[PDB]
């Protein structure tokens, strides 16, 4: 599979250096080695040929002193790292060689690595992805984050209720990570601010300690290696005992585990806020010790010896661009400001002026529970200083806006960045707008959305600040990585360009007609059904039939995301078999699966609506083969690239106006599968690419739904109306799902029935009827399988690279390569 | 020197990985490596030459099956690994020429290693001399223990005081050990016993895990390299979130930290008891975790295949033998007690014969503050199985007792496990003898002493259990290492072979009359004085006179090892100088250093006297070059390498009876130092070895305190007849070492006056008279250095390979070999 090249010479190098690694680093003998140390001796000699390029990578920007851009995010859904570190580096074929030789199978290997799940849902995945296309465009980025010692947690069903369990991903070790306690930085906690004569001096502080440690980001076949740098907290060694702190020297020792806390676990809470003193601690511990090593690098570099002008900012912002990836960094801009005006001494509005211009902020939801608004009785005690630069911030932008709209006194309501009333609070959104140069949301959509209705205000003030940046995908672990037998039958007609230029999937609209590529596609998969399928039986228990329409939706469990319109689908789709038992249907094995944050009742609670169904309808004898229903235990990205290929519809049906994008939707796309949707988030744009005729859309659009809200939207007209849903929800209330306990599902039906605010009963009659146009193509294998080409050939747009080329030209100023750094190592 | 060959071929394989190891292990460039990234690169390149012959030495273990010695001890006190690993592989001189060719002094690198200070005093470190001893002799031993995350504590001197700080050792990595996350095992703590039908169940337990961590132990020069196995405590990762365990998700997540406590820290009490739980909780961790790596092994080996027993443990103690390092692993033997009766289902009585000619106990003080009674309270709640076991242990025992002295009541009284009386305790000392086949002291005074007054009553119940082995010292670190001038020297006159046979180190008798020798003895002796002195300038501030008599005592600072009867030594040396000022006098360097546990109120106020000394005698002008007192900041294993080196007179003076052995006192008798002592521990064999002639002996001897203590021990006596204590007891009440606080040391005046146990007025005048003797002698540097070479030439019997070789055979029943075992590796 042209995975690259599989030669003899590197197939020997290979072999002995995974020997080397066996006995000399793992320290294991063949006579003992388990697969684990088998991985690991594998996962090491990877690593060995990457370090050549990192080092040389960072050495070269050393000299060649690029604009260098830091993404601050404090989630980094990485995933595995091997088979994706063997595909940018083109080791794949050889070292399945090398391991068919030792006798192992590389693919057993590769299900050995756990993900590195330092991310809840698609806003962490994003940054991982766009960090591969930032190292695939050349571009000096950096990745900034925390490294959790537990990453979201491992969801298991018993019951049919969600239990969840740690995630102790680093169990084991990590062989990519290269800690680096040369460049701890302490971070500076509570203290109190004395105004004295030159300015404030914030005294009094708790140290933490935040300890680097890297991970290489190598890029796709180009040779160059970026850096995923990642804090650990640790505890002073001194301050922990050191006052006149007596309290019992052991127990002062047994103390520094709270101060390491702040990355003992990643917040499982997928975008909502939540005001926890800990959260508010890693979001300023990030940035504080990323803005050290940001300064470090800019005053070491070649302004390193640029001697006589005092040591100046002016060409920060030519040399720094930092984007704040959702609110959970904004600190940056206050401490940006803490830094500059307090420690450097530059005058306040210099130092903005160098701020706004470094700075720019992804919006990612328009849903008002995401937002933040820390309250400012925790910013008072935890972060003084910044209280008040937060406070000068303010005020000076609403003394803008008040010179700008004169007299509009609830301007300057809406707009300041402090939510009075009760417990009054900071917005964290308003803060980013006004200290960023840049401010985009994530589909078009979700930004006209941003610029009409949240952030209007902001944009009259400021339109020029407002852009928007449509999401995107990488090709490689979400094309070449999970879907290879796609991927080589995509190459052999057009070649293999179109790995880093996905928009060449295009040419492939030549060949909708042609029979041989047809056969190959639905062959792709077919095969693929096949292999998900045995991974269903063989890790979990299951028989389900290959030959069904794959329907799956799988994403964080939430009610916009309306998995529930897919239960109400599903069970109409099992009394519908249930009344006329002996009608021909076409067969569908729906899986639904994510993760519920722990605590969101009702997320908990559709989990087990899932359950119920599957254990009813999976056991009557009268549907059969016919519908399978399954929930996907423990979604996350590595079970994302098993169940992605092997899907036929993609479920993206939000409440249009609540998804800002959506990122698997992209994934689907690619890998063949055909998407029912509503018209929110970047289905839009993957709908205009395609066309419409080649896409499910149903449901209403935006405006209705605002027409609707203005009318009342009152669920009981549906119930009313609609003789099959009012049969699905006499059944939920009667206990047909819950035998033993009817009472159970009463939470769900009350709040379809009376405080539902995604209305999942006014998309239902859309929603079924489209579906019925499912199945009815699903039965013409022929013009499915070209709808699929139709939608594969126009996938292109929804390359990260795409979106960071334009991140790049539009608000970091920097220009794309994909020109191929030199790198080999050294050899002498 | 030789420190062995140097030699082409080697020098260049060396770099070679010196190299491989900076870029790909530390992924460092030499453009930005610093001298702790060099000691990186160089540790992993001596670790690499020791991994072959390690898993050898285990393989080979395995098929040869031998009986399997496990030192179990809470402590172990390794020191730095480098050069000794060097030392003992014979690559030292290998390396010094290679980190030459590549421009770098080794010896800075070997300055960049932090200490395993895994140990406090002479308990820790004599587990560290047995573990090289053991590799030496070839005997498949291994040492368990636990990982402290944070070691003995550093103890910074401000103002006097002792700081404590953390040790925070394993900060940058520790390039020796490897994980072993393969094998952890759970440790069940609390619970419940049901005891129905077959027997008793430990039911409803919290699970704590072990995880191991393997260092390598390399034989001197003979390729034997054994395991040292320190366990981690590792919370279970499902039921800190399971039950119905709601308390926040993320909180459960944060508690995990508390069941890691368990090796969070080392307890710094310096051999005295604290009944604190999470001591409990490791000292049962240990235990059990090894038992089961124990049980694990006999029946893997061999028994691997011997079928149709049952399973049998008829062979376990000619298969295994453990030896308890003092009483902190005790509940080895109820533990053994709980897995063959409660597990493996053996009859009670067999169970405990296989126990007790498994088991075997090291006693090492007769002090009774050090000794450990649990509260039957505690027991009770953490482990009531173990409980149980004591009781029916005890039972049995006294029915023995009973039997055999019939009708003496009090002896059942004395002898029970059970201390009865307000609070309930179980006196762990008691436990041991009772299950232990061997009981020995480690001194031949302390043994007596162990038979006539503490165990007496277990001596008349069985004598044939109570043993002696005098402690010992290894020559390789303590002679070899730290003292390479020294052993060149010897080694020119005597060959090597000295280094695993130190008895020959008397064929130096030959050489007390020879004048090149002399010579020789003595410039050592002086440059060994000049590299400290740069150090102590160097490191700290100091001009001290190096022609001085380098008089010290280095050991914790305890009552009983009588820092204070030094101190006194000292101004009554300082007030001789000051009342007839131009008198000549032998300079001396005084230095005293020594951790002091925190809390010991006396200890810490003992160290700021010295402190008080010195500030007061430094500075005085007219004593000049005439007396200098140091402190010396931070002693640790180390400390012990740079100021046993240039010592003359070796300070050994606890009240005849207190101390055990003392290991402190064999490494200055090798090294050259003439020793200044009482009749105790071990002195009183130094002094038949080398001659009552050749040692400086004061004091009351054992049975004169026993005297003493029958008529009523008074101060008071003291300080009436003898003038020089009166004024020195004067200054102290006065102020004359506080000025501003005058206050201040009546504290200590008040326990010499009131309530000194440890009888130091008594031993003064001697004391002083006897230090006028040194004085007289080192005038005349010919006879001083020929008493020295009187003394190393007889400090063959201290070296610990005589010490394991006599465990092996009189208590384990195992042969030594020097027998070199053939490992290099592969090579294919
Ligand atoms: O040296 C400069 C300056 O420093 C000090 O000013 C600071 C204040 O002392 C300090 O309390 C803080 O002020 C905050 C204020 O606490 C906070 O609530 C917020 O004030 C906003 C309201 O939130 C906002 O609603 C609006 O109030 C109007 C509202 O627009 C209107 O629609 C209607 O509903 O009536 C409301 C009542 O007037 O505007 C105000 C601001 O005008 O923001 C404030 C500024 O961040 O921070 C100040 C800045 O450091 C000194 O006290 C001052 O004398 C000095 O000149
Ligand atoms: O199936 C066997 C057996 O099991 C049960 O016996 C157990 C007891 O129920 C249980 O309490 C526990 O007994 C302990 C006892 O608690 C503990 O205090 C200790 O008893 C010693 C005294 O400590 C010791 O001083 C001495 O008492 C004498 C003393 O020698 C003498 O000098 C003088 O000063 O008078 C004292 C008062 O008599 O001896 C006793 C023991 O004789 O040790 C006990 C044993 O460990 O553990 C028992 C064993 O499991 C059942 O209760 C029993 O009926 C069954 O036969
Ligand atoms: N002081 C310096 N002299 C030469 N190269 C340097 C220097 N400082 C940093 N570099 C190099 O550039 C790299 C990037 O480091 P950093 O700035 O920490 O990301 C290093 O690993 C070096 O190769
Ligand atoms: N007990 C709670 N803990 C955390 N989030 C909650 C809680 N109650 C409501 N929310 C949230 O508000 C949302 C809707 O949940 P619900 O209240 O069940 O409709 C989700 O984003 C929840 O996470
Ligand atoms: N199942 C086995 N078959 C062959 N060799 C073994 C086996 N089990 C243990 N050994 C070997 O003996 C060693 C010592 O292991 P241990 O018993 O854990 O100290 C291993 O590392 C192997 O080389
Ligand atoms: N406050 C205390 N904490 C710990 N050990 C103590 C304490 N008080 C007395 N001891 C001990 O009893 C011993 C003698 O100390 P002292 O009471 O100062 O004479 C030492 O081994 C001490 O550690
Ligand atoms: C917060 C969020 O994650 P999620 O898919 O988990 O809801 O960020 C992603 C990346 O910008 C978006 O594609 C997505 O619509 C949005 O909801
Ligand atoms: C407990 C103890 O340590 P220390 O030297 O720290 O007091 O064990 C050592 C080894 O058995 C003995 O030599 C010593 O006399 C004894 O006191
Ligand atoms: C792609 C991906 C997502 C994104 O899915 P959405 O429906 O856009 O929220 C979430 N989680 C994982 C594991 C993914 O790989
Ligand atoms: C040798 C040694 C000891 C033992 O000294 P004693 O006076 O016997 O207690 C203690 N600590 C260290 C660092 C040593 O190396």
């Amino acid at each position: 599979s042209v995975r690259g090249l599989a030669g003899v010479e590197n197939v020997t190098e290979l072999k002995k250096n995974f020997n080397r690694h066996l006995h000399f680093t793992l320290v294991k003998d063949r006579n003992v080695a388990t697969p684990r140390d088998y991985y690991f001796a594998l996962a090491h000699t990877v690593r060995d040929h990457l370090v050549g390029r990192w080092i040389r990578t960072q050495q070269h920007y050393y000299e060649k002193d690029p604009k260098r851009i830091y993404y601050l995010s404090l989630e980094f859904y990485m995933g595995r790292t091997l088979q994706n570190t063997m595909v940018n580096l083109a080791l794949e074929n050889a070292c399945d060689e090398a391991t068919y030789q030792l006798g192992l199978d590389m693919e057993e290997l590769e299900e050995i690595e756990e993900d590195a799940g330092l991310g809840n849902g698609g806003l962490g995945r994003l940054a991982a992805c766009f960090l591969d296309s930032m190292a695939t465009l050349g571009l000096a980025a950096y990745g900034y984050g925390i490294r959790y010692e537990f990453g979201i947690f491992n969801q298991k069903i018993c019951g049919g209720w969600q239990m969840e369990e740690a995630d102790d991903w680093l169990r084991y070790g990590n062989p990519w990570e290269k800690a680096r306690p040369e460049f701890t930085l302490p971070v500076h906690f509570y203290g109190r601010v004395e105004h004295t004569s030159q300015g404030a001096k914030w005294v009094d502080t708790q140290v933490v300690l935040a300890m680097p440690y890297d991970t290489p980001v190598p890029g796709y076949r180009n040779n160059v290696v970026n850096t995923m740098r990642l804090w650990s907290a640790k505890a002073p060694n001194d301050f922990n005992l050191k006052d006149f702190n007596v309290g019992g020297y052991i127990q002062a020792v047994l103390d520094r585990n709270l101060a390491e806390n702040i990355s003992r676990v990643l917040y499982p809470n997928d975008n909502f806020f939540e005001g926890k003193e800990l959260r508010l601690k890693q979001e300023y511990f990030v940035v504080a010790a990323t803005l050290q090593d940001i300064i470090r690098r800019f005053k070491s570099s070649k302004f390193g010896c640029r001697d006589p002008v005092r040591t100046n900012f002016d060409a920060f912002p030519d040399k720094v661009a930092i984007q704040l990836n959702d609110t959970h960094p904004s600190l940056a801009i206050p401490e940006l400001m803490r830094v500059l005006v307090d420690l450097e001494r530059l005058d306040w509005d210099k130092a903005w002026e160098v701020t706004v211009k470094t700075c720019a902020y992804t919006n990612h939801t328009v849903i008002p529970e995401a937002l933040e608004r820390w309250p400012v009785h925790l910013l008072e005690t935890l972060l003084p200083r910044h209280l008040q630069i937060i406070y000068e911030i303010n005020q000076r932008f609403l003394n803008r806006v008040a010179a700008a709209f004169p007299g509009d006194v609830d301007r300057l309501r809406r707009m300041s960045l402090v939510e009075e009333g009760a417990v009054k609070r900071i917005n964290m959104a308003h803060l980013c707008i006004a200290g960023s140069h840049a401010v985009n949301g994530v589909a078009r959509i979700h930004s006209e959305i941003l610029k009409k209705t949240i952030f209007k205000d902001f944009y009259e003030l400021e339109p020029h600040k407002f852009q928007n940046k449509t999401n995107g995908i990488t090709p490689r672990r979400w094309l070449v990585l999970c879907n290879p037998g796609l991927a080589e039958i995509i190459a052999e007609r057009i070649g293999e360009e179109y790995i880093s230029d996905l928009d060449q999937l295009r040419k492939l609209l030549s060949y909708v007609d042609d029979e041989a590529f047809i056969r190959d596609v639905a062959k792709v998969k077919q095969e693929n059904k096949l292999k998900f399928a045995a991974y269903l039986e063989r890790e979990y228990k299951v028989h389900i039939n290959p030959n069904s329409l794959f329907d799956v939706q799988v994403k964080r469990i939430h009610e916009y995301k309306r998995q529930l319109l897919n239960c109400l689908h599903v069970i109409t789709l099992y009394n519908r078999i249930k009344k006329e038992p002996n009608k021909f249907v076409v067969p569908r094995t729906v899986m639904i699966g994510g993760k519920a944050a722990p605590g969101y009742h009702m997320a908990k609670m559709i989990i087990k609506l899932i359950t119920a169904i599957g254990d009813v309808v999976n056991h009557d004898p009268v549907v059969g083969d016919r519908l399978r229903v399954i929930f996907l235990e423990n979604y996350r990205v590595s079970l994302a690239e098993k169940v992605i290929p092997a899907a036929d519809l993609s479920e993206q049906i939000s409440t249009a106006g609540t998804e800002a994008s959506g990122t698997g939707n992209m994934k689907f796309m690619l890998n063949g599968a055909l998407t029912i949707g509503t018209m929110d988030g970047a289905n839009v744009e993957m709908a205009e690419e395609a066309g419409e005729e080649n896409f499910f859309i149903f449901g209403m659009r935006v405006e209705d739904v605002d027409r609707l809200d203005q009318r009342g939207y009152n669920a009981q007209e549906y119930y009313d109306r609609i003789p099959e849903l009012r049969q699905i929800i006499e059944q939920l209330s009667s206990g047909f799902f819950s035998p033993k306990q009817p009472d159970l599902f009463k939470d769900i039906v009350n709040m379809l029935m009376h405080h539902d605010r995604f209305k999942v009963f006014a998309d239902y009659e859309e929603y079924v009827k489209c579906q019925e146009r499912v199945s009815a193509l699903y039965k013409n294998p022929r013009e499915w399988t070209r709808m699929v080409i139709r939608n594969i050939a126009t996938s292109g747009k929804f390359s990260s690279d795409r979106t960071i080329a334009q991140y790049a030209r539009e608000i970091w100023g920097v220009e794309p390569s994909r020109q191929r750094l030199p790198a080999p190592d050294e050899k002498i």
